[PDB]
């Protein structure tokens, strides 16, 4: 052929997850009796419109806006929230964690 694949891209899916196209919230946790959280103030929450994430595919976006409507607030962005440590990118990389295997599952079946 004139080439044919020869440069390197060939992707599915995400995993760098641009941190600063969305929107970042650390807090501290409140829960009436939920998990332990005595005083370790280390949660993630983020937020991003989900229809205006360019870096996720067609058929993966108008996903996340139905499958993942409960983590939405209504406004089709999409918020969740992931804690479990004292660390700031700990919690927040977890986040990240999700929201990569929630575009896996809007994206296509692969082991699971």
């Amino acid at each position: 052929g004139s080439s044919g694949s020869s440069g390197e891209h060939a992707k599915q899916a995400s995993s760098y997850i641009p941190l600063d196209r969305l929107s970042i919230s650390y807090c501290r946790s409140s829960g009436p009796g939920g998990q332990n959280v005595n005083k370790v103030n280390s949660k993630a929450e983020v937020r991003f419109h989900l229809a205006s994430a360019d870096w996720i595919e067609e058929p993966v976006r108008q996903k996340i806006a139905l499958t993942h409507k409960n983590k939405i607030n209504k406004a089709g962005e999409l918020v969740l929230t992931s804690e479990s440590s004292r660390y700031q990118f700990r919690n927040l990389a977890e986040c990240l964690q999700k929201i990569r295997d929630m575009i896996a599952e809007a994206s296509g079946p692969s082991s699971g």
